[PDB]
Order: C-alpha cells, then structure tokens, then sequence
C-alpha cells in the first residue's frame, strides 16, 4: 500500500522494497559544479514522429499516457545509450504549490513538476524482460515550470477531469508527445533506478537541461486529481514525487 503519505510514503519503501536503500536509486540532486562535460556521448536522438497513443490511466500515484509499442515506432537512441529503446508511457510528477514538485533537482532548485518519458531496450524482447537488466530502460526526464502554457500540453490536462480517480482510464489516441520537448536536448545522464516501487536499478537517466514551461491553470488540473478510487473520499493527487537520494559511487555526465 505505498504512496506518498505520512504513513506510507517514500520513507517506507524500503520495507518492502530493500532496493530503495540500493546504491544505484534515483532521483538524485545534479550539482552542476560535479557532473563533467563528456565529449563521447553521442548526439541525441529522440524519434517520436511515429508515436501511437492509445490510452490515459490514473493509476492511484500518477496518469499514465500508454503507446502501442508492438513495433519500433516511437525511440530513443543515440546519447549515452547502446542500441533503440521504445517509448512505453510517459507520467509526470508534481507538487502541492510551484515550489516543488519536481523528483530531480538542480543545485538543490526543486522544480513545479517532471515529465518522465519511459523507454525499454527492444534488446530484450518484452518489457518484463528488460526490467531484470542493468540496461533495461532509459527515461527522458524533463522539467516543467509555470509560466505561459504549454499548447501541446493541454490536450493532456483536458482529459484529466475523465479520469479523476484511481483506476479510472480513457481512449487517448493521436497524442503527439513531440509537443512537450523544449528547444534544447542538452542533458545529463547517469545510472539509476525507478523512483516508484518496485524502484527497480534498471534506468539510464537522460534529464534534459531545458524546462517547459507551462500555465498556472495547467498545472493546477493536475491538483485536481485524486488517488483515491471513486466514491471514495478526497485525497488530491499531489506531491506524488520521491526525494533526492545518495549518489553514491556515481558518476553524472553532461552532454554540454
Ligand atoms: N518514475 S519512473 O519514470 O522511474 C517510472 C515510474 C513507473 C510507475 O509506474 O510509476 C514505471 N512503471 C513501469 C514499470 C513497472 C516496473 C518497472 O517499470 C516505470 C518508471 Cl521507469
Ligand atoms: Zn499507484
Ligand atoms: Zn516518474
């Protein structure tokens, strides 16, 4: 029954979850005085002209937008990974108020939310597979800030008021997630994990140094989901974000 409160909240993971105290857990903070320019990363390459949406599903910590990736559509490639990674869903992570939200940080700056784009290596066949491997998934992760809207965000945020409550899903086809990058895919990257249960040390990070920025309004529809299931009384989907954890041996990477 893990979440984000008092009493079932990242501080409690490790019960059932030992990993969560794993030497390769994220977020992490990025101190950009510590992450070195790596001149051998590869150039970027994120490939979503032929991404396929079809669903959006509150799933009692977040919303998931789902894509079909029964084939080699939507991937990312190229920076610090080896081989085509297929984007599965994307999520995002937000706070209370605008002042935090965010599961990376950046010289400790905590940021209104953070959008995770999740790809698994094609590799390993099936997803399932690649989450048993040390290189199973890569993660774009990008963070959002409030000021003017987003305009490719708000075919999300008009779903939202569908699928308020937990369990709850809705077609969500021809989405393009193209309209969330920024300008930039400067980055960092190091290895880390899931930063919900199972939190499993599977990812390779790719955070990008560019915030969206997005509305006020925008990001208070995200405020106005629920965790809780239907009929069931209120709790607001907020903070459903993990703290900073011990970078331990590691090392972070700037691709800039
Ligand atoms: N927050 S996150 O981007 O680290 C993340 C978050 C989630 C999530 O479900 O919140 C998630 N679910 C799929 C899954 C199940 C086991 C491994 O990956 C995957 C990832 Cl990578
Ligand atoms: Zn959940
Ligand atoms: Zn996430």
């Amino acid at each position: 029954h893990w979440g984000y409160g008092k009493h079932n909240g990242p501080e409690h993971w490790h019960k059932d979850f030992p990993i969560a105290k794993g030497e390769r857990q994220s977020p992490v903070d990025i101190d950009t005085h510590t992450a070195k320019y790596d001149p051998s990363l590869k150039p970027l390459s994120v490939s979503y002209d032929q991404a396929t949406s079809l669903r959006i599903l509150n799933n009692g910590h977040a919303f998931n937008v789902e894509f079909d990736d029964s084939q080699d559509k939507a991937v990312l490639k190229g920076g610090p990974l080896d081989g085509t990674y297929r984007l599965i869903q994307f999520h995002f992570h937000w706070g209370s108020l605008d002042g935090q939200g965010s599961e990376h940080t950046v010289d400790k700056k905590k940021y209104a939310a953070e959008l995770h784009l999740v790809h698994w290596n094609t590799k390993y066949g099936d997803f399932g597979k690649a989450v048993q491997q040390p290189d199973g998934l890569a993660v774009l992760g990008i963070f959002l800030k409030v000021g003017s809207a987003k305009p490719g965000l708000q075919k999300v945020v008009d779903v939202l008021d569908s699928i308020k409550t937990k369990g709850k899903s809705a077609d969500f086809t021809n989405f393009d997630p193209r309209g969330l990058l920024p300008e930039s895919l400067d980055y960092w990257t190091y290895p880390g994990s899931l930063t919900t249960p199972p939190l499993l040390e599977c990812v390779t990070w790719i955070v990008l140094k560019e915030p969206i920025s997005v509305s006020s309004e925008q990001v208070l529809k995200f405020r106005k989901l629920n965790f809780n299931g239907e009929g069931e009384p209120e709790e607001l989907m907020v903070d459903n974000w993990r703290p900073a954890q011990p970078l331990k041996n590691r090392q972070i990477k700037a691709s800039f």
